[PDB]
């Protein structure tokens, strides 16, 4: 039971906190459908703290205290919660002024951001300087080392890959307490594991992330479909490799059910009345139950021919799809208006009290040869009847964007899509239904023999965990977490060896 000098430093301090409050702050999180009261919060003011926690860890024998990492919680099931343990509050690394924690390279062809730090940030510091990361999520405000951990993918990576693609290297303190930077040359063990590595390996304390030069401005289109198999053929065609990849700078779609098909057209936020009264008399002219739109940008910087030559470039690419005859539509805002876009449907959504609500959101990887299944199955199927609040998103990823030596799971198939059903929950007995759905969906995909990855969940069975990395690669990640982690205490609400 006695404390290293270093660790009861950090609790004469006052940064080592057991009181009510600290300890109920890191117990929920975005998902508010499970929650975990830990020991102890621990805010440290610089990496030394963490070096401080993570070596008295794993020097004192029989030391009880399982770590999570803290970024902003956006978890949606307890990922990022230490039961009886201590959680990190990562954002306290950024509490001062002096030294930066984002820093643009000299050369203008990386940004190095702590670990704790939002993409948002990020973003504004890199704008600062002329230059922004190449892919990203849909949503800014996440923690670099949370988004690391998982993968980060939106409409850019297709042609980018996710984030975990876009690292050139990274500060880890692993849970020997050891600081170590890593690469592909140095250290690449330590930095493929880390990498989707779910916060099973280490803490990373800083990542040095690609970035392009700044486009000023970004075209916005949605294109409209009825008909899944021109809808889907339409993706692929836009995010096919001619290494060379077409115009579009990013490209998702969505899937909109009949039932509540005005409602939520309206609710994008892109869609006017007039395109929505449109579309809705265009579904039912085909008699359809399920509407598709692709959404699609093509960058732009403030050159003086760049909107014509835009223009151009567009209405070429848009005569090579088969979106129902004069239904494309199109906006034109500025580059960081469209990267955070959904802050806006954040603020709107916790005005209305439906933010801090249950998140039992379904996203998944589905091999391309079985999408139309799905869309059967799914979204022309089980949510048929359904009143649905929160968007479904559907894009097609690149296999040979994602590099399968790092932890991240993924399809084997060439081509596959994300699909996100972001599923709220209005209160009961909605949370109960919706949980209920998922498992439903789950069930048909297994059923119909369709080989998908989930991405964002958590599996509480050892059986699952294995299925999901593949027999041969959760080896390798087992092994990892020997040299790693051997004591087994970091990030335990992943539940894969806690
Ligand atoms: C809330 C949410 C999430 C989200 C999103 C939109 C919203 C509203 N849009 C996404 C998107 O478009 N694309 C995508 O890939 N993910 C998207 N997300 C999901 C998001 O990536 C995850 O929530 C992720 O966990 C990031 O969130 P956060 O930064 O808040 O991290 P956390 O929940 O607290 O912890 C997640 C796990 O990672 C470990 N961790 C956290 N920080 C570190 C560091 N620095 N080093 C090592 N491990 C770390 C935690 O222990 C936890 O297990
Ligand atoms: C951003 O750059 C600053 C320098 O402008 C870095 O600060 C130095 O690095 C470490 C901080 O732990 C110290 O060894 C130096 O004393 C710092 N210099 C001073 C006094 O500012 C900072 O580490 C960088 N941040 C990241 C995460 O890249
Ligand atoms: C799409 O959804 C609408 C419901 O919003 C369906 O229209 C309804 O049809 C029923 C049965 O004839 C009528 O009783 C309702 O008055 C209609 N509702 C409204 C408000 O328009 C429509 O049938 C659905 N289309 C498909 C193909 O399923
Ligand atoms: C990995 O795919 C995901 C996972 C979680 C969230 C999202 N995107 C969004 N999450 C929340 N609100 C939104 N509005 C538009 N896109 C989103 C996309
Ligand atoms: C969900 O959020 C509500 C309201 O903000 C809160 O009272 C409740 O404790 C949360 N539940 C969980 C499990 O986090
Ligand atoms: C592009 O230039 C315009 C006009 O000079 C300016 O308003 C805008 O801020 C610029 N966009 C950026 C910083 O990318
Ligand atoms: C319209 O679609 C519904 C549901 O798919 C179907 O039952 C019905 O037969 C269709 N109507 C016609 C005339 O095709």
């Amino acid at each position: 039971r006695p404390w290293p000098a270093s660790l009861a430093a950090l609790a004469l301090d006052g940064k080592l906190r057991t009181d009510s409050n600290a300890t109920a702050a890191a117990s929920t999180d975005f998902g508010n459908i499970t929650s975990a009261l830990p020991a102890a919060v621990l805010y440290p003011s610089s990496t030394a703290d963490l070096v401080a926690l993570l070596s008295a860890a794993n020097s004192t024998p029989g030391w009880p205290y399982t770590i999570a990492f803290r970024g902003r919680g956006h978890s949606l099931m307890g990922q990022a919660f230490a039961p009886g343990g201590v959680v990190v509050n990562m954002a306290s690394l950024g509490d001062a002024a002096a030294p930066p924690r984002i820093n643009v390279s000299a050369d203008g062809r990386y940004v190095d951001a702590g670990g704790e730090q939002v993409w948002i940030d990020v973003l504004r510091a890199s704008l600062a300087r002329g230059v922004a990361p190449r892919s990203w999520t849909d949503y800014l405000y996440l923690t670099v080392g949370g988004t690391l951990s998982n993968a980060g993918i939106s409409g850019q990576a297709f042609r980018h890959g996710p984030q975990i693609s876009n690292v050139l290297e990274m500060d880890v303190i692993t849970g020997h307490g050891e600081m170590v930077t890593c690469s592909k040359q140095l250290n690449a063990d330590l930095f493929d594991a880390v990498l989707g590595g779910l916060g099973q390996f280490g803490v990373i304390t800083r990542a040095r992330i690609a970035v392009e030069p700044a486009p000023a401005r970004a075209r916005w289109v949605r294109l409209v479909y009825t008909d899944f198999a021109a809808f889907s053929a339409d993706q692929e065609r836009l995010t096919a490799p001619r290494a060379s990849f077409g115009p579009m700078s990013y490209v998702e779609g969505s899937v909109f059910v009949n039932q509540s098909l005005a409602t939520d057209l309206a609710n994008t936020g892109f869609f006017t009345d007039a395109d929505v009264a449109r579309i809705v008399a265009l579904a039912g002219e085909r008699n359809a139950t399920t509407v598709y739109s692709i959404e699609a940008t093509l960058n732009y910087d403030n050159a003086t021919a760049a909107a014509a030559a835009v223009d151009q470039e567009l209405a070429s690419v848009l005569g090579t799809l088969s979106y129902v005859e004069g239904f494309a539509f199109q906006r034109d805002v500025a580059y960081a208006a469209f990267l955070d876009r959904v802050h806006g449907e954040e603020v709107a959504l916790n005005k209305l009290g439906l933010w801090r609500v249950p998140h039992p959101w379904l996203n998944m990887f589905v091999p391309r040869s079985r999408i139309a299944d799905f869309d059967r199955g799914v979204f022309k199927g089980i949510l048929q009847g359904t009143d649905i609040v929160g968007p479904l998103i559907v894009y097609p990823l690149n296999k040979s964007m994602w590099d399968d030596g790092m932890s991240a799971a993924t399809p084997s198939e060439d081509v596959f899509y994300a699909v996100s059903l972001l599923f709220s929950s209005v209160a009961p007995n909605d949370l109960a239904r919706l949980q209920e759905q998922n498992r439903r969906i789950l069930r048909f995909c297994d059923l119909a023999g369709i080989q998908y990855k989930t991405y964002l969940a958590r599996h509480t069975d050892r059986s699952d965990w294995v299925r999901h990395f593949g027999a041969a690669k959760w080896n390798r990640f087992v092994e990892m977490k020997n040299k790693y982690d051997p004591k087994r205490l970091l990030s335990p609400g992943q539940d894969i060896f806690n």
